[PDB]
């Protein structure tokens, strides 16, 4: 298929690829944040990538609660390993959770400061 491709612990796996080099990135500085009551984000977990790109360890299934979370990318660490120039800061997406489980899936992002970005996220069956 498209996406869903490596094997993980967390029940969420972000993949960081570069668009411009076809590889992923190491030392990718990655926040994961949480919806809270005040409509604000708070503090949920955080970690950086390897030279597979893919980051997990952030958290366990028992403090992994439901709702939305914000995930936040430092490109420029990355950007600055190699001297390319820093069009944007970092990259930052929301997302919402109805129901949590197994058959976890894997995020595949890929950063193209130049070209248009690059995203594709996966969906699991809530009903």
């Amino acid at each position: 298929g498209p996406t869903g491709t490596g094997e993980s612990k967390c029940p969420l796996m972000v993949k960081v690829l570069d668009a411009v080099r076809g590889s992923p990135a190491i030392n990718v500085a990655v926040h994961v944040f949480r919806k809270a009551a005040d409509d604000t984000w708070e503090p949920f977990a955080s970690g950086k990538t390897s030279e597979s790109g893919e980051l997990h360890g952030l958290t366990t299934e028992e403090e992994f609660v439901e709702g939305i979370y914000k995930v936040e990318i430092d490109t420029k660490s990355y950007w600055k390993a190699l001297g390319i120039s820093p069009m944007h800061e970092h990259a930052e997406v929301v997302f919402t959770a109805n129901d949590s489980g197994p058959r976890r899936y894997t995020i595949a992002a890929m950063l193209s400061p130049y070209s248009y970005s690059t995203m594709a996220v996966v969906t699991n069956p809530k009903e």
